[PDB]
DNA sequence: TGGAGGGGAGGAC
DNA sequence: GTCCTCCCCTC
């Protein structure tokens, strides 16, 4: 019906449900990642300014890079010799370090393999990372993140999804102070929708009314991705998203004043649509994407099927051959050839697999799930794929990995050296974890993988006992010694060492809370 | 890249 | 039944 909203009642109310907000047409999500992260960090460790050309350094490798600094072309991945032959004033930081021998990680500024000085030297031989500043800020984040809004997903060390369901629910029917105008409340343009709510007679499968003609007084606060110069506030998914536009620059300004950080942003009705649009525009940014300008925004040129989160790797490639997909325009390709429903693309998939010519032991599309994969498919290509937000634990592992250059790693004795550093920093964590959450954060599971001078894999998981903080570190260097002694053993009359890489993980923990 | 963190399949136990 | 090994996803 072309006189009412294409939007229900019931996809309205499900905003104020935290576990189903996400599957509404109506959905309002946020992707929030921060701006050349790394760099940020040590751009306030040491009171620098955004306009200081600063560089995170590993090793030789720069793995961040402030604003000011890519506007001299340093990318990530350079080495730093080839970055400061970009640039003159470039303030390299290398990350902070473990000393082998030592249980405790520091920076060493004024050191790095760019200093002339031998004695200003950090040593790929005698050293490990710590990134623990950057989780450390990482968790300082999410704690203003989770005070803002009621879902929060850390999807990586720099990244979260928020779902602004209630926020956008409970402003657009309760709030009686927003201003729309200097002479329009916000209250006053939605009175219909409002008595409608209050005076609860609405059948929750009904269609919405039409949006109020004074709505179109709402402003979206950002970027509006909009090449086509479409209607900016046409029905009820425009109002939501708008107001959650304005919500979010609020809670990216709190990040800002509260711990310096900028961000970018993506606004829209889906996860993967907010990936997309958060990386669009940078720094400093929130790009929305509209409904009605979903495909527009898929089809800019920018993407492809492989742009989406799952579909990255050997399922996505898997995915071009199996499809016959084109090598540029995939999106619109996969939403052209299989138009009307996803029982189109369902038929064409059951066809490929069916073929005793297909192989299984091979294929990462499992032939049972075509129904889900044609409707992923089909939807994500639409922009309208919806997956739920997760909300983790505080902590779910926990890796100390040494990739091992030249003879550093050249018996069991080196090994254990190592497990010794990494056995501190583990216990260092959980410690902190302990104290910042009020929890009892207990190792169950660990594993040891390491690679030979052949670069052949071993690995060994299994318990860990429990006896307090106090002998964690203990408890995970027994098991440690238990497994490097045992592969060892297992690499006897093969090329092993040196190593090349040595890595323990907790893999499994126990939480308890406590108060 | 190195140094992370997430997640799951399936045979071993 | 759960555990261990190996593999695939991402920043
Ligand atoms: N392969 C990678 C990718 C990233 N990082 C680190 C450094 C980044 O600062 C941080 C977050 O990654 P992003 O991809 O978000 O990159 P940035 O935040 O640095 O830049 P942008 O402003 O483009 O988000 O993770 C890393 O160590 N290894
Ligand atoms: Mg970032
Ligand atoms: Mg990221």
């Amino acid at each position: 019906d072309p006189h009412m909203s294409k939007f229900t009642w019931k996809e309205l109310i499900q905003l104020g449900s935290p576990s189903k907000a996400y599957e509404s047409s109506l959905a309002c999500i946020a992707h929030i990642d921060m701006n050349a992260f790394f760099a940020q960090v040590e751009q306030m460790r040491c009171g620098l300014s955004k306009e200081d050309p600063v560089v995170c350094v590993q090793w030789n490798s720069i793995i961040a890079v402030s604003y000011a600094a890519r506007k001299y072309g340093i990318s990530r991945m350079d080495t730093i010799q080839e970055a400061l032959k970009k640039c003159s004033n470039l303030i390299p930081i290398h990350t902070a370090v473990f000393k082998k021998g030592e249980d405790f990680w520091q920076y060493h500024d004024g050191c790095g393999s760019w200093v002339q000085d031998p004695a200003k030297q950090i040593s790929v031989e005698d050293h490990k990372v710590s990134l623990e500043p950057y989780r450390r800020e990482s968790r300082k984040a999410l704690a203003i993140f989770k005070w803002a809004c009621d879902l929060v997903e850390r999807a990586s060390i720099d990244e979260v999804f928020l779902d602004l369901g209630r926020i956008c629910f409970n402003m657009l029917m309760f709030d009686n102070e927003y201003e729309l105008t200097g002479d329009l409340k916000l209250k006053d343009a939605l009175s219909n929708i409002r008595e409608a709510f209050i005076g609860g007679n609405y059948d929750i499968n009904s269609h919405l009314p039409l949006i109020p003609e004074k709505i179109k007084s709402l402003k979206f606060e950002g970027d509006v991705f909009n090449p086509e110069g479409r209607d900016l506030i046409t029905d009820w998914d425009d109002v939501i998203l708008a107001l959650g536009s304005q919500v979010c620059k609020g809670i990216r300004d709190s990040i800002k004043d509260i711990l310096g950080y900028t961000t970018s942003c993506g606004l829209s009705s889906t996860k993967n649509v907010c990936k997309l649009a958060s990386n669009y525009k940078k720094p400093d940014a929130q790009t929305i994407v509209k409904n009605d300008c979903l495909l527009d925004f898929l089809d800019c040129g920018k993407f492809e099927i492989t742009s989406f989160w799952t579909l990255g790797g050997v399922l996505g490639k898997e995915l071009i051959d199996v499809l016959d997909l084109p090598h540029e325009n995939s999106i619109k390709h996969i939403r052209e050839t299989w138009p009307d429903n996803a029982g189109q693309l369902k038929e064409f998939l059951d066809a490929k697999v069916k073929q005793s010519d297909y192989d299984r032991s091979t294929s990462n599309i499992d032939p049972l799930k075509t129904a889900d994969l044609a409707e992923k498919l089909f939807k994500l290509s639409r922009g309208r794929y919806g997956l739920p937000l997760s909300s983790r634990p505080v902590v779910k592992s926990m890796m100390s990995n040494k990739n091992l250059r030249g003879k550093s790693c050249n018996s069991i004795v080196d090994c254990i050296s190592w497990l010794e550093v990494f056995c501190a920093e583990l216990t260092s964590r959980i410690q902190d974890l302990e104290q910042e959450y009020n929890k009892i954060v207990i190792p169950r599971t660990v594993s040891i993988s390491l690679k030979t001078k052949s670069y052949e894999v071993y690995r060994k998981s299994g318990p860990v006992a429990y006896k307090g903080i106090n002998f964690q570190s203990h408890e995970l260097l027994k098991v440690g010694i238990k497994f490097v002694t045992d592969l060892d053993i297992k690499g006897k009359n093969k090329s092993y060492y040196p190593l090349t890489k040595l890595s323990m993980t907790i893999t499994n923990f126990d939480i308890i809370d406590l108060q």
